[PDB]
């Protein structure tokens, strides 16, 4: 039952999203939606927000055209409270909040909030506070559940109503800190299913693989994808059309994603460079 949100109408993520917003090419960016459908997604991730521009003004021009032309649920991905405003203006009981968290204190966290219920929005909880990301599991788990405590007692959400994104770091590039991020929120989001009964879960799956070749990248999406589905992922945030079926991938390169994933170093063996020598003599 995984609700996939494509991942490429965001300014950041996609460059050719970017170039389509930069030169305002709105039967591209409407075409580009309409394709992320039909390769599978049943939401649209947004994202407009870049260097200098009036991300009100890029949303002004966007979102009536947007609205209008898919009936599909959008992801309003956006750090201004004003842009979700905006955006639920124009997308009534279509939307979902990306995101309330706590990095600027609870007086902007309670406002997204505020937002979500009054509106009836889904809601992307993100596990970052005053102190930065949430890491490793227990930061991701004492992180959540102040979240949403303050979510279901002082707003009254309900825990459906609620996506937990327990952040997705890139494992490649070698770094010592770095190998483990994606198994500590595996390992958060197991436990987090058990102690919050009910609540959904969400991952940026694409940022796993950021680094690394584009088939190295849709082999290691797909499997982070499929073990956290295991764990208890209810949506993604995917290009749709470039999630490969367990199936179809090769058993080596789908054992070393393992290893990359779950960081199964040994003396005489890396699994980053063990994954990356599998494509390029394949």
């Amino acid at each position: 039952s995984l609700f996939l949100v494509g991942e490429r109408l965001n300014a950041t993520g996609s460059k050719r999203f970017r170039e389509m917003l930069f030169a305002r090419d709105l039967e591209g960016i409407l075409a580009l939606a309409r394709e992320q459908v039909e390769e599978g997604a049943h939401a649209l991730d947004l994202s407009v927000a870049w260097t200098g521009r009036d991300e009100l003004e890029d949303l002004r021009w966007l979102l009536p055209h947007l609205a209008t032309a898919l009936t599909v649920p959008v992801m309003v991905d956006s750090t201004s409270p004003e842009a979700m405003e905006l955006a639920l203006k124009y997308l009534p009981g279509r939307v979902l909040l990306n995101s309330a968290n706590l990095e600027d204190g609870l007086e902007r966290f309670d406002r997204v909030a505020s937002l979500a219920k009054a509106h009836g929005a889904a809601l992307v909880v993100l596990a970052i506070d005053e102190k930065g990301m949430a890491k490793t599991r227990e930061e991701k788990v004492r992180v959540a559940l102040r979240m949403y405590e303050r979510l279901t007692e002082h707003h009254g959400l309900r825990p459906e109503d609620l996506l937990f994104d327990l952040l997705t770091f890139p494992i490649t590039q070698g770094d010592e800190e770095s190998r483990p991020l994606a198994k500590e929120t595996l390992l958060a989001m197991e436990e987090l299913r058990e102690r919050l009964p009910g609540v959904g879960f969400v991952l940026g799956v694409s940022n796993v693989s950021f680094g690394l070749k584009p088939r190295a990248r849709r082999v290691l999406n797909s499997v982070f994808l499929d073990e956290a589905r295991k764990r208890g992922l209810t949506a993604a945030i995917v290009d749709a059309g470039k999630i490969l079926p367990i199936s179809q991938i090769p058993e080596e390169a789908y054992a070393l994603a393992l290893d990359l994933i779950y960081d199964r170093r040994k003396e005489g063996f890396d699994p980053l460079l063990a994954f990356m020598a599998y494509f390029e003599a394949h």
